[PDB]
C-alpha cells in the first residue's frame, strides 16, 4: 500500500489550485514546528559545539531549522501567487 493521497478539491481555478496545495503545506509545516519532537528520525555531518561542549547541530536542530526555512519560502511563494494573502505576524519578507 503506497499510502493515503492528498486530494485537491474540484471546481477550483488553476491559480486557486496552486494556492490550495501551498496553503496546505504551510499548515503542515507549522503543525510540525508547533508539535512533536523533531529529534525523532526522519545523513550525519560533522558535529558542532559551543564553548561548553554542548552540541549545536543535531537532528532536532537541523530539521527544525530546515522546516522553518521551507515554511518561509512557501509563504513567499504564496504572496507571489495570492496578492490578497497576508503573511503571518512572525513572517519577515
Amino acid at each position: 500500500i503506497p499510502g493515503m493521497p492528498t486530494v485537491i478539491p474540484p471546481g477550483l481555478t488553476r491559480e486557486q489550485e496552486r494556492a490550495y496545495i501551498v496553503q496546505l503545506q504551510i499548515e503542515d509545516l507549522t503543525r510540525k514546528l508547533r508539535t512533536g519532537d523533531l529529534g525523532i528520525p526522519p545523513p550525519s555531518p560533522e558535529p558542532i559545539y559551543n564553548s561548553e561542549g554542548k552540541r549545536l547541530n543535531t537532528r532536532e536542530f537541523r530539521t527544525r531549522k530546515k522546516l522553518e526555512e521551507e515554511r518561509h519560502n512557501l509563504i513567499t511563494e504564496m504572496v507571489a501567487l495570492n496578492p490578497d494573502f497576508k503573511p503571518p505576524a512572525d513572517y519577515k519578507p
